[PDB]
């Protein structure tokens, strides 16, 4: 193996304490803005997230602020709020130990071009390689395009990286459809579906899957 690739979100960090901050506050901008309630706003708001499941501009939340015409843009609630972005305890030893042995480390997230802003302030941006973002290359997971651009910057063939992400129709569908190995990262106790070439609860068993030679 010579590439270990990565999606972001639910896999090296979550964003998730950031989520529970500001959706009050868009909750907020939205009702006074259209004059309902809050937990109208709140219905709206997230009835038209749903809506938009599996498509383009699901995994960019300007679309969304944009959408409902609000005051809000998310670069400058993650550079306002970066300490709300907690990356896993297994993330940092994972990648020291991947960048030392000599794979190359790429980023693959369907997410806009702030998802590179948010490796940035939670200094896992020069652990990588290449970062990818849906901004890159027009296409979001679980489309050819996003990997295979991403492999061909890495300089690698697709059976020589392994793809690691916690969503089996991005990371792991989109991994196999385009000859990669596969590894699943399930922190929650979720179901697999037999799909994956490797289930794992935290990143630490890498080791196990790769071994420690040097590539
Ligand atoms: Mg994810």
């Amino acid at each position: 193996m010579k590439a270990v690739l990565f999606d972001i979100d639910g896999t090296i960090l979550t964003e998730e304490p950031l989520i529970m901050l500001f959706l009050p506050q868009v909750y907020d901008k939205l009702s006074r803005k259209l004059g309902i309630s809050k937990d109208e706003a709140r219905e709206r708001f997230l009835s038209e997230i749903l809506g938009r499941r599996d498509s383009y501009d699901w995994h960019d939340w300007n679309f969304f602020f944009k959408l409902f015409d609000l005051d809000l843009k998310y670069e400058e609630l993650l550079e306002r709020y970066p300490h709300k972005l907690q990356v896993y305890p297994d993330t940092i030893p994972t990648l020291e130990w991947l960048r030392d042995t000599g794979y190359k480390l790429g980023i693959v997230t369907s997410g806009p071009k702030y998802q590179r802003l948010k490796l940035k302030l939670t200094g896992l941006l020069d652990y990588f390689d290449v970062v990818i973002t849906r901004d890159d290359v027009n296409a979001i997971k679980p489309e050819p395009k996003i990997f295979l651009y991403t492999i061909e910057r890495l300089g690698v063939e697709p059976g020589e990286a392994v793809m690691v992400g916690d969503s089996l129709s991005q990371d792991v569908y989109g991994a196999k459809s385009v000859g990669m190995t596969a590894v699943w990262i399930n922190r929650n106790g979720d179901r697999g579906y037999n799909m994956a070439d490797y289930e794992i609860r935290t990143l630490y068993e890498l080791r196990k899957i790769l071994g420690g030679e040097r590539v």
